[PDB]
């Protein structure tokens, strides 16, 4: 009842989560995560480079079984798609230069450029809250050009999962001259609870297989010695 092979599509362009290596193989924590669930189901699976905002219209197109690529469990979303358990937490931040004034509100962001990830749910609340305002909110179709548009000087500053931005970025050789711009940006009814593998709402067999193969490699300690090479704090969360 299993497809034999599962697809699974992701958007490689979120490190240290999703990304691709010097040879276009598909690498981080998402990744990992995948490919061990997929070890224990005893399923073949295959992974799909996707943008981020073709996943979902994928998944319900039957072109791909399953989306791991920091997709937040959101009441939202969840009126489209099914999710597994809880893969880890997920909260949102804004970077901006270093020494930079801005703060993730309306009075600091007022005519600025700010770059999101278009059909996150940091554009969402980007969209709602600041573009709305007079914030300049620009869309891009992945996280690599905002990066590139922000060290370019094109954009002031750029909302996205606050990991991804830190290690994936701040961490790195180009993110040297950025930091955080504010703290985490906490709301409830755009940012959801964590990340899960996003899956068709009838496909109950496969949402179970997966939920219980989360379980085991996360009760085994699978789970922590995968999130070590990526991470020296309790990425999951609560
Ligand atoms: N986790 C957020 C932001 C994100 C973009 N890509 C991966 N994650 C979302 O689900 O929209």
């Amino acid at each position: 009842a299993l497809p034999q092979t599962v697809r699974i599509g992701t958007d490689t362009t979120y490190a240290p989560f999703s990304s691709k290596d010097a040879k276009g193989e598909f690498i981080g924590f998402d990744i990992d995560l995948g490919n061990e669930m997929c070890k224990r189901m005893q399923v073949k699976c295959t992974w799909v480079a996707s943008d981020f905002d073709a996943l979902i219209p994928s998944l319900k197109a039957k072109k791909i079984d399953a989306i791991i690529s920091s997709l937040s469990i959101t009441d939202k979303a969840q009126q489209e798609i099914a999710f597994s358990d809880k893969l880890y937490a997920a909260d949102s931040r804004l970077i901006a230069a270093k020494g930079s004034p801005i703060q993730p509100t309306l009075e600091s962001l007022k005519g600025k450029h700010v770059g999101v990830l278009q059909g996150s749910t940091q554009e969402a609340y980007a969209n709602d809250n600041w573009r709305t305002k007079g914030v300049d909110v620009v869309a891009y179709a992945n996280q690599d050009l905002i990066y590139s548009d922000l060290t370019a000087g094109r954009l002031d500053a750029a909302l996205q999962d606050e990991v991804a931005a830190s290690e994936g970025f701040l961490k790195q050789p180009a993110g040297k001259e950025y930091a955080f711009a504010g703290p985490s940006v906490k709301d409830k009814k755009y940012f959801g609870d964590g990340t899960g593998v996003g899956l068709r709402k009838d496909d109950t067999e496969l949402k179970a297989a997966f939920d219980k193969a989360l379980t085991e490699l996360r009760q085994d300690g699978t789970y922590d010695k995968m999130a070590k090479k990526y991470f020296d704090f309790n990425v999951y969360g609560d």
